[PDB]
RNA sequence: GGUCACGCACAGAGCAAACCAUUCGAAAGAGUGGGACGCAAAGCCUCCGGCCUAAACCAUUGCACUCCGGUAGGUAGCGGGGUUAUCGAUG
């Protein structure tokens, strides 16, 4: 089940690309080095975020952590990526 | 002269990127001034693609890695197309 990425929706929509980054970064950093945050606002993918971390174990710390953690008026939903990134496949 | 098409010229004339001051805008970006990178339509119009922005309304609790909802805007100096215009070495 565990893996590098980590899935967060339950995001706040109205927040933008530039912010939201630099919110989770400041955010996961408590947890180990992230590589890339992952963020678009397309249709499929508004509310929702993958955060790449060094080791397997900082996502865990991460995930079991910051679970339905108020950020923006909204507590997260954070889960394992289901499918390593394109980064980590490489 | 009128006209279809075209740009290797020649005669004029014109336009003005960046950057800056300044206003309008949530933003993309636009107006107005100063500026000139360049433009044969860099006059004009969003009808076809694209790119950009996304404040509001609407839809959306969605596993993405090329980007990508509806709508709203922008860009005609991204292309197509429509339209009007100076010169004729040109077909
Ligand atoms: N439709 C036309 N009507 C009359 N003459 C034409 C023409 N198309 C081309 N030419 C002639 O050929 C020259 C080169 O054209 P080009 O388009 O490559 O290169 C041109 C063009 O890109 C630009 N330019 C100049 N004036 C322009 C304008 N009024 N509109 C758009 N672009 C212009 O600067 C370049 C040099 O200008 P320049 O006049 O000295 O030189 C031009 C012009 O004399
Ligand atoms: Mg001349």
């Amino acid at each position: 089940r565990p893996n590098h990425t980590i899935y967060i929706n339950n995001l706040n929509e109205k927040i933008k690309k530039d912010e939201l980054k630099k919110s989770l970064h400041a955010i996961f950093s408590r947890f180990g080095q992230i590589l890339d945050i992952l963020v678009s606002r397309s249709l499929k993918m508004r509310g929702q975020a993958f955060v790449i971390f060094k080791e397997v174990s900082s996502a865990t710390n991460a995930l079991r952590s910051m679970q339905g953690f108020p950020f923006y008026d909204k507590p997260m939903r954070i889960q394992y990526a289901k499918t390593d990134s394109d980064i980590i496949a490489k």
